[PDB]
């Protein structure tokens, strides 16, 4: 579950949502952007300087995007495996899925 | 879980992934496109003329996008509630989540 820099509307840190199993086999990748604007939504997952940011930030699961791999840039961090349960929790509530 | 026409790169049918609970409260909406090109991936959910298409089609959960509501168009169908378990199954495998 790596964290790259990606070219969205502008350069932002993103969470690779697409499974790393099939990543070298696809021309596109689904990502979740990371913005410093914390809005206090359930669909957010906190990330901080431990993950690889300057100021504290959040993974915005309501704004997931599938971008070309050409727009995927430097690898700058990782989502800790202890945060994985909350990621599934964020996506399930974001889309109303029966996890 | 409605099915609208949306303006992506071109006009396509889409599955509203964003929960309808918060839909009239957001300027963006996360959708999953529907293409007739069936590739036989686990991350696909079959839809047909019952849902509101001409030829049989599939929900491509590897290409989900968050688009402005301004690009959301006519309501043309519905995802049957019996297909809901497969939708959660498709997204969970698409992102490797512990459903």
């Amino acid at each position: 579950r790596p964290i790259h820099i990606a070219q969205l509307d502008k350069a932002r840190p993103v969470l690779i949502l697409t499974r790393e199993v099939v990543r070298p086999h696809l021309t596109n990748v689904t990502v979740a952007p990371i913005t410093t604007t914390v809005r206090g939504l359930a669909t957010e997952v906190p990330v901080d300087a431990v993950n690889g940011l300057n100021q504290p930030s959040v993974v915005s699961c309501d704004n997931t995007q599938t971008i070309p791999v050409c727009d995927l840039g430097r690898q700058i961090g990782y989502l800790l495996a202890s945060q994985e349960p909350a990621l599934a929790e964020a996506i399930g509530n974001a889309f109303d899925l029966d996890w």
